[PDB]
């Protein structure tokens, strides 16, 4: 428990919520003690904040004033105009904790430091599994901010999922793996139900046995110290259903489609920012 | 209060899944270690020596685990059944329950060569898959004519401490199979592509592997709390023009969705074919 | 007492045309449509219909206080260049033309004449049926009461709603060369219902009621498109059958094939239209 | 004073009744539905309608005067067997059940009483919205009025016509299944308009609108669906662009393998429930 | 001309009304001594027989009354069930020219032999363009056909377009090639204008360059002593815009789905007709 630690979300959105409602379920923080902020208070995500007890404002400023650590929970596009917004409200008390997709450290910086040299600023990318306290997320430090910023922030991270320090370099690689991942895990657990479907199962049991399915070879390969492949090999008898059912994944170039997915990801990321930093 | 029971388990088979649940049975301590016993014909096996460092008994002996055991497990290949069925089937007794996890195995063909000797054989039919290890099983359960009322809700109970658990319909098992029992492979597939994924964007392999697991994970959880469909669920992530839609744009090109059903088809219907030729046999 | 104009005297202005004097909210003697060629099935038409003809878009501007133009991309430059001394303060200029900008409208407009009032929109031929799906961002000098106007307008022949520009040729994508991609869907369906031994017109009037209803549901429902998808599909049943082959070809990406490629092309005939003014 | 019951309270029985009762053709309380779950959200949505719930499938029939029967295809036989004593001579009974033949229905009720007046039918869930598409066929036994009465009853809620029991599998793969494939298509043009830069929520909208738009152009309308699909393309524009990327997946061979597989499976089903009576 | 001669149709539908079509713009029969039957008055194709002067009856009895030369067109499972309706009217005189795909010379003869012995029955298969008189046919002569009959039916079927007899069993092949052939011309016709529309061209104009090149380049095939390689060879520039158009052709296996679809449809119309005679 951080006791003395006022949290604000810039943006009231998906990932806002599921950070504010992973921290409060964690019991790290208590809803009152967070603030955030949102021009459009008719969303979902608004309302489900306002039940939990979390503080709702329209003005971003008064989230600032409010805060000590300060989410970016905009779209990215959205970032340098909230800069402008409140970077005379930017205190010395203030980490400014940037979630935004592809927004570099370097880009928050320059914006903050014209109005108050030194702005503590770290970077991260999550994911909305945070909602449920089994969030995969990276943080990178700024230049400005001191050790106990990272501790600090990898402290109340982890308490939402799993948490490491990178390289700022990793992060948008990373968004194209973890952060877009759980789509592709919805993705793919639609489709396995499907196919349970298809072979004469109710919807409802398909939905639930393809996520139980999902979730224990997940936890199983977190808790080996041994490669997918062998994980693999243990399940498939030889001429068993398994490795015919691999098969028909291998053939249709199953695995090269994944690695389609997290470069795709990854390198619109990459794009996107690019033209971000030619528009400044 | 289950393990105040003090139940006695057998194993006949001593492979990858006789270990998986006994890991998982004596992780949740609803069994002691020394009360399960397992039998196979092979201790070179790795699968044995992990059973025996946990503390199970092991013997090359069926007729010692069925003497031992309360609640009987058949975790041999589909093909053996009918062997170890013969072999054993008159030291079958009343109180035992008798729990096939073998693929495709029916009810049916269980009871017919059981009743050759005891009249009432109890027989419950199971699929699970390996994440019971870590109590993360997925299990259904069909019960037999004669599996006692108490019988069913005993199953539950026990296959409830190692993960998801529901009754079914036999009919539905095959497609169990398909789906929960083969999935952790697919699922093994995906996050090994997922890893190497990682790696081609710049990112070490040990991260990207920690990564693509916790996002599997954190998602699959997700929708076991959600009232949402997944495609809901897909949906917020995916930012107007961003790069997530980017993704999921290359996955529908390559028929991803149609890929896992392949899947799913194929493993149900392989074990249907492998039934009905043991059927023919 | 409302005016209404047409530059132009094609499938678009006849759609909006018929839909606008269905809907009641103009009498057919309020609209005046212009064409170079008076010869066009259109142009006969909107004849019968009541609508007054000119080949003269001076007289369509002169007659209007909304108008709407309705040409080809490529020619809204050389009509602004014909009628642009001719708007007045009272003018409304909404200009329906795929892809053209407001910035591009408005800099010629006030060439002649300071605010223009300019509303863009994109629409889609549906419109015809009063089932239309439309939407349009305000100009620099469009008053707020010209939205007003204007979606007032087109909500008597379909969905309206206001969106910022940089949306529209997204929309264009999807709506505005929607119908095409349902047409051709239709058009297969049936050959699937000729081929199993349905009689062309009953395959024809069947496929369009199903897609129909299924919009329909989908525009009622709070429910993801996935659970209506899952409420039709029985364990083992036909619907799921037919839903594997649509995955097994991809069926999904081509729509999004689709969509990507219309506005692509859009926003690229815009770009070669600001590079040669 | 006509009374009506749904043997099965699912997905099916819930859409003709919402439909029968937006239509104002049957007050709910005219319907009675049976089911041996009363815990289903169909049963509660039925129940919070007016609609009459029993546990009891003779209840349903003693209730009723037309009895839709609303159960899977394999639970046909089994409904058949319980009920079949309790038919009486006022009863039409309306089979909705996929692929189950009129001939099988006939043979399990003329075991108990002679001549049962049956009629075989093929929705689908937009009935919900008063847009379904429905074929019906008569049997052996049903009265010329019988015909009648259900086509009025059906054309309440949408599209319906007599056919040939023949042509009912091919029906089903087509129109039947076709909400389906609408669902799926719906969801991908939603993908593409969100890839292109439009919130998920305008997207859905917009694409489900221009499907429902581009059908009822076509019921309107005599004019083939290439045609109205040539109305909408300009020569060198975007819509054509995005016509030859579906093209080029097969995007139409998508839709008539769709058809096909679902009407082949309706077929595979029911011979299979031939073999084992 | 062939004065004495009355023609009638078992069947008012497509093929009736383009071989009437055909016969009464080439001169060889005067529209009112066609007679036609359907027991459906409320067709198109009955209203345009009926425009051309065609003698119109919902009995397929006094068609038979007052004809000489009886086509049969209708669909081929309704073959069977004709011929036991009119097959006690058969007279003497009386020339059976089945239009019917897939329906065998042999079927028609045992259903019309039970009611009087030495029916004259010819089998044809034509296709719609007999209604601009550019069709093509071939005719299969049968059992009890004079030598007569059959220089009957081809000088009135050369009137329509080309016209060879040929033996029956080539005809079910004929069935996928030039029966069912305009259709594939038709689908190649709208492709080559969405092409055209493509690149430019309106609707309008597309549709007529695109058919009147197919139109021109048929002639000059049937015109020519060579082979459809050498006059594709002499369109050709090197480096040319037309040898790259052949390549992309080729390189979607363009000439392998022509072939698929002839194997297709006489595959299909082998398959009914052995379903016809399971039946009979
Ligand atoms: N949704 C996800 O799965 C994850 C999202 N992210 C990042 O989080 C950020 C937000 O993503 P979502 O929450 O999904 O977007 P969202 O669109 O659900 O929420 C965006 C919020 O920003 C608000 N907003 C717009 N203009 C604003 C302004 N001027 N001042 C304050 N608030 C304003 C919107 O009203 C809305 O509440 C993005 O940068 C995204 O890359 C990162 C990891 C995962
Ligand atoms: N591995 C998995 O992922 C799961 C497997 N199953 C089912 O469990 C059963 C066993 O599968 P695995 O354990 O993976 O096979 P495995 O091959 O690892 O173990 C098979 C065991 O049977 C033993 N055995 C062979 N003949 C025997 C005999 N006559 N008497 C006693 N033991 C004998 C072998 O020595 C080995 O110990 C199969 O029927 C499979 O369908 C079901 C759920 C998941
Ligand atoms: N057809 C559709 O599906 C929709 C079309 N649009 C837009 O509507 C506009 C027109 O589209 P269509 O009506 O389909 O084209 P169309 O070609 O049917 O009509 C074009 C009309 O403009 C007339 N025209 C040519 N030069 C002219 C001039 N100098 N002065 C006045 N009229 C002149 C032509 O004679 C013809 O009447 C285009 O910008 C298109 O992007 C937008 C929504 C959907
Ligand atoms: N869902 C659709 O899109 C359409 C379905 N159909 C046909 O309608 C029938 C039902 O389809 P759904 O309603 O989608 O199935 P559903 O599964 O939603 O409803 C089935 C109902 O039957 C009930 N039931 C099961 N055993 C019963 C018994 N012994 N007595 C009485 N009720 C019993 C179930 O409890 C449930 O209420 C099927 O034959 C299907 O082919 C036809 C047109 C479209
Ligand atoms: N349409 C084509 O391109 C060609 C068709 N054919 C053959 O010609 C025959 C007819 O083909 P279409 O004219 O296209 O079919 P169509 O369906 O247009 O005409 C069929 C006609 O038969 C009538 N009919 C139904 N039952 C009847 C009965 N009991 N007595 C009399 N008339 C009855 C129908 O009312 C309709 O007028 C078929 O056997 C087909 O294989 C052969 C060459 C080309
Ligand atoms: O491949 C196999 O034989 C096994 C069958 C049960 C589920 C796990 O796979
Ligand atoms: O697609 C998107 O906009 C987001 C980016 C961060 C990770 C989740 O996806
Ligand atoms: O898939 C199914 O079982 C149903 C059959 C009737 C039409 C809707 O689909
Ligand atoms: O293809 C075209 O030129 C038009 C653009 C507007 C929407 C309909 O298509
Ligand atoms: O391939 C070629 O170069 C020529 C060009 C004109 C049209 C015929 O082909």
């Amino acid at each position: 428990y951080f006791q003395s630690m006022s949290v604000g979300f810039i943006g009231a959105g998906q990932l806002a919520f599921a950070l504010a409602k992973g921290f409060t379920a964690a019991g790290v923080l208590a809803a009152h003690k967070i603030m955030a902020s949102s021009p459009d208070m008719d969303l979902a995500t608004v309302s489900a904040l306002r039940k939990m007890g979390v503080k709702l404002t329209p003005h971003n400023k008064e989230t600032v004033q409010h805060s000590d650590v300060l989410f970016l929970a905009v779209k990215p596009h959205i970032i340098p105009f909230i800069l402008d917004e409140i970077g005379a409200d930017i205190e010395d008390r203030h980490i400014v904790v940037s979630c935004a997709a592809g927004v570099t450290i370097s880009s928050i910086e320059k914006k903050l430091s014209a109005f108050r040299p030194a702005p503590r600023v770290i970077r991260c990318m999550t994911n909305t599994p945070v909602v449920v306290r089994e969030g995969a997320t990276v943080y990178a430090t700024g230049t400005h901010a001191q050790v106990e910023d990272g501790r600090l922030m990898e402290q109340l991270l982890s308490s939402v999922g799993f948490c490491t320090e990178v390289e700022e370099d990793l992060i948008d690689a990373v968004t194209g793996l973890s952060g877009s991942g759980p789509a592709y895990a919805f993705t793919a657990l639609d489709a396995l139900a499907d196919g349970g479907v298809k072979m004469g199962l109710p919807r409802r049991l398909a939905v639930r046995l393809g996520a139980q399915a999902l979730l224990g070879a997940a936890k199983m390969l977190l808790h080996s110290e041994q490669h997918p492949g062998q994980l693999k090999d243990n399940v498939s008898s030889p001429g068993g259903a398994t490795i015919h059912a691999l098969h028909v994944l291998e053939s249709g170039g199953f695995r090269s489609l994944l690695i389609n997915a997290v470069e795709a990801s990854c390198i619109r990321t990459r794009e996107l920012q690019s033209m971000a930093d030619q528009e400044q």
